[PDB]
């Protein structure tokens, strides 16, 4: 039919689906592993390439690899497979007959944008294509029209200012803070105890270790002191081959070095004094609208005590005159998608596609005259 | 019905309201602002330009521009967005079945009159019409027939002689000091701190400041000389993104260009010498009686100690064997507006208007024998 | 040497040279300036005062003023200044060895010759002085011993007449309109146009302006209605800064004020009339001798059409028997110069001085038993 | 000896040297450094604080902070440092012998000033001070007396209109637009390649390749189809650490900002518009000579097209019947201090110090009466 897709893949997670729902109706990691050992069976093996969760579930003998670094595609020779995969093998759909909806992070290589619209044109056959800022998109799944939006993933942490429609692009911050980060710096303190993890499958260990047993502190030389004092704080992990760990200070560590990137040897502020900088380049009138509808999104602000530990942080910059609000939905993992669903579905996104007359017509190079 | 319309359409605020009232119906300014940032969402805003009470409420993302300047109207485009916005969306009554009233400074260029009235006539098909000095209607309103007239506003100041309804007209002076003239020097001493402003909402941010602390000093250097010794005369302000600003000295010092024009680079005399020299000019049998029936009006005479100051200056250039009185009603900022509707709800006032007869008859050029 | 000096200093001018020549030596503007901006240079200028012409030269950053004002000196201590300037840096000779000879008008205070007289002799130290009615050298210039004198200049319009030697006191009319009146009110009608003029440079250019671009018309009515039809009347004028101004029908509007005194407020009757006035005023016999002998003299009846318009104005009431002849010699600008040069050689002209015994011997009061 | 100095500290280099020269002495940036990383050696290094060319030298492992910024001191204990290096371990002279000059820009706060020489005279116990506006320095050592000076570095860019010695203090204009700012733009748009730099060595690295290859267009859309079409403008650079970069278009579009400051979000006019909204603001007939002598000074000002470009944009605002000048010496980049070792020398500047005597007389508030 005419209904449009929308796959908003990420640093380390895919999310595709079709328009007009409410939930992504395939979600799973973007990850490529390929055999090391020998094959001695008469079959040895079925095949020679693995992507999609039987990767991870066949990790202990593959060697994965993450297409995407930080936000910019390095491989462009694994992405196909991986657009395949979702599109024949996640939604038995027939790419030529829908529009596609993707997603890009600001301030990023524009030859990424132009060869991602060509191979998508050239390859898939799709009638359709457009573009949208992720961070955009998130006001729209809130349901709003001013505020500063604040996201973090497993590529970069990025703001930017929108008031009522018209968003600054002078006040944008990018950061290279995410989960990756905070996962070799738990692996590496890790090592500070007997555990040590050198393998690819101990790094997506130590991940879902992060995943479980982690918080933020709301005061970090108080919850260092009670830690080192008390020693109440630890917590008992069960490795796959049997055998158990046990972690104490090291929960509230992993992150701290998201408010303090000195941990992690980088010369730069914390997350709670880039929102701060970038509110105060935006203009005098609209500080106090913007102070006061702070949005969070993304899968690396799902700490229990983030919101009021950034909240704590940013009152004392702020001026005590006015108040200092944060939005922190309990589904703010999923919060892009559903932007860009409510977005697809809108009667005046229809004249706003970019349809294949015009790229066969001018070229490659007009993504950068309709898209932001 | 035939109940008139009266609009004062000033350099800095447009007042308007129907005839036989005692007060202005519709008071706002008069700027035009448009739109400089970026849209992003799907709506990317409403409307490309705002005129009004909204312009204002949203200037944060708009450039403000003024139609009006010095009392000559330059655009001559806004003018008809900003008269249409006060017949419909202030008022709510169509213009075809009222005259209209209007106020214009003295001692202005013929073509803007009769650019006014043609674009009145040709566009919103008023059946009448009359174009009156501004300065005239203070004595209509103060309920007088004799006395030097001052008022000052937005846009120029002027000074007419009228005695028992005969004005000299050879003893009409007029000056370039205004509203704009004093908060643009308020804006240039208030970088000798720290505070800087350079945009046209931190323009009226200023504006705002100055019309809430100032006042004018009976004696400048016994004033300089207390606020340099005891430093008891400092305010607080705060600004809308929260912040709070300190005055001392400058308080004072911005009405004072008004008296010493020298501040401002201009070479001319002060408001006092001006009515001093505009008296000398008349006849000598009546120099006494305008001595003794000083009129002020117009929003820059509202400062607290403008009148004695005044008194005190004037006293001291005319002879000690009279008296000088000077006359300030507390509602003498909507002043113009009054003498107006007074004077259109006279009897004798019927056969004075320019029907369109008289104007699709003769042309544009009627105006110049029939208004003064 | 013996050879006497002429200064004719007038309340626009200054003529300056030795008597027995035909041409004025040292022609030059009557003003003082200062300056009113600060000076930032090591140097900040070098003078504080500039008199001649020096001081319009630089008058972008000075403020002009006139030592004299209606004929009558009000500044004492600048035209001390002006004829050091005159004795010593325009002739560059020393003024205690010629005589000196004087111009001023009639009908004047005689505090104004006195002090004029005293401070000539006690500051200069001259060995002779005389005092000249300015309108009665015109005749002696002319070559003439009979005729009514009309001189207009910066200062006032007078009239004297006079019969084979044999003036009459008692029909001398003096007015007070001169080219001062003519270029206010010049500036006065060109804010009718979008043009502004505040600036006593200002006022220098509008000077020039009519003295360049201005006419006398024969008829004011018929001139109207053709500049009001044709609209071929108009001429072009460059100002220093580059732009340029039109004018039409101003040209004309501006002479007309000195026939028509109603224009600029004054009550009293042209310059048609007052000769007419004079003329009635004397004897039945001596009449139609002046009738036929108008001499013209003076700047200000330097105007094209001034001298039909006048014989018009004239033959209209006059009887019609006999004949009205105006004389206007192309050199009537420097007319009182060359009459007082011619007088001062005379031979008869020798035991008419004022010694330097008989001012110690008596005082300064007796220029009034001297001097007509 | 009784020879003066001359130390022109900017927002981003100091030039120091003594007076009667030709050429400044000791040229340096002014950057505070200070280590991040861990000592691990028996010396851990060897002091805690690098100022001077050492700092940029081990720029690696130190974090670089300017004292100053947009011409106003806020940190006031690294200028102490600065000064004390400059004053011993450059110039190897003791400041209680020798009188200082020093520069700042116009429109800046009073109490930098107070601080500034109030630590001057009680740290250093120099005899004698002077503060001079910079861009008046611009003419000295042009060597004329009239015209208006535009200077632009790291600071502000600022105007001031100069006549015959007599500066306009009503016609000053001052702007925030500076190499920093450029710098920041072209760190901002090398992101839009592969390039990214976020560490303060990097942004010294971009200043060096901004400083290197850049260059100024006369038209920018034409410069920008032929760019866009043959691609011959492409440069090569070489980083460092062996890499090497190309950058095409954006060799012209750094500057561009400073014409069109809406590039950064700025609101404001271009250095074309700023010149002549300051020389409309003058006198009428000093106009004449401003515009044929512009003066340019300043660092900024160094780009190969930026002559004829200015030259073009001007002209066309201008009025076409006079000529416009711009005076760009190919030395103007040590301008300021030319002047002010030109100005300390002269016989004249004797009486104009000011003393220790007066100083511990009156107090620091005598800066304020004594310098412009
Ligand atoms: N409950 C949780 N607690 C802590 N971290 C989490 C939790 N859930 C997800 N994360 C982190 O969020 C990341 C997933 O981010 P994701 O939503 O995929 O961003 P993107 O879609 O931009 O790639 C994972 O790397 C994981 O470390
Ligand atoms: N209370 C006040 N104190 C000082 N200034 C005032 C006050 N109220 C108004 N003003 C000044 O008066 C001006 C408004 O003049 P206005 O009445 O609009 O003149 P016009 O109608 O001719 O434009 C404003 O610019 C403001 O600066
Ligand atoms: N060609 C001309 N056309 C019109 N007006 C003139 C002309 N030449 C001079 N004038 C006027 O004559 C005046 C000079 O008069 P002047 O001879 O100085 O009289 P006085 O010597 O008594 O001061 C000037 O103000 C000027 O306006
Ligand atoms: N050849 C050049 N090309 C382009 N920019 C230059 C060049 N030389 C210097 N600059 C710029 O000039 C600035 C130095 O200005 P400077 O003279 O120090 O001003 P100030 O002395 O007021 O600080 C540097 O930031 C640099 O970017
Ligand atoms: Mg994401
Ligand atoms: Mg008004
Ligand atoms: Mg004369
Ligand atoms: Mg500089």
């Amino acid at each position: 039919e005419t209904t449009a897709l929308v796959c908003d893949n990420g640093s380390g997670l895919v999310k595709a689906g079709f328009a007009g729902d409410d939930a992504p109706r395939a979600v799973f990691p973007s990850i490529v592993g390929r055999p090391r050992h020998q094959g001695v069976m008469v079959g040895m093996g079925q095949k020679d390439s693995y992507v999609g969760d039987e990767a991870q579930s066949k990790r202990g003998i593959l060697t994965l690899k993450y297409p995407i670094e930080h936000g910019i595609i390095t491989n462009w020779d694994d992405m196909e497979k991986i657009w395949h995969h979702t599109f024949y093998n996640e939604l038995r759909v027939a790419p030529e007959e829908h529009p596609t909806l993707l997603t890009e992070a600001p301030l990023n290589p524009k030859a990424n944008r132009e060869k991602m619209t060509q191979i998508m044109f050239e390859t898939f056959n799709v009638p359709a294509m457009y573009v949208a800022i992720q961070a955009v998109l998130s006001l729209y799944a809130s349901g709003r029209t001013t505020g500063i939006v604040l996201d973090s993933g497993d590529g970069v942490t990025h703001n930017v200012p929108i008031y009522e429609g018209y968003a600054l692009p002078h006040a944008i911050m990018r950061l290279d803070l995410a989960g990756r980060d905070l996962t070799d710096y738990l692996m590496k303190i890790l090592t500070e105890r007997g555990y040590s993890f050198v393998t690819t499958a101990e790094r997506e260990i130590v991940r879902d270790i992060k995943e479980k047993l982690c918080y933020v502190a709301l005061d970090f030389e108080n919850e260092m002191a009670t830690a080192a004092s008390s020693s109440s704080l630890e917590k008992s992990y069960e490795l796959p081959d049997g055998q158990v760990i046990t972690i104490g200070n090291e929960r509230f560590r992993c992150p701290e070095t998201l408010f303090q990137p000195s941990f992690i040897g980088m010369e730069s502020a914390g997350i709670h004094e880039t929102t701060y900088n970038s509110i105060m380049k935006c203009d005098i009138d609209i500080r106090k609208d913007l102070y006061a509808n702070n949005v969070m999104s993304g899968g690396t602000t799902m700490y229990p005590g983030i919101a009021d530990r950034m909240q704590k942080e940013i009152t004392a910059l702020a001026p005590s005159t006015m108040k200092i609000k944060i939005i922190a939905p309990p589904e703010r993992k999923y919060s892009v998608w559903i932007g860009g669903s409510i977005l697809a579905s809108l009667s005046t996104f229809q004249q706003m596609w970019i349809t294949k007359q015009e790229y066969d017509e001018a070229g490659p190079s007009i993504v950068h005259r309709k898209c932001f």
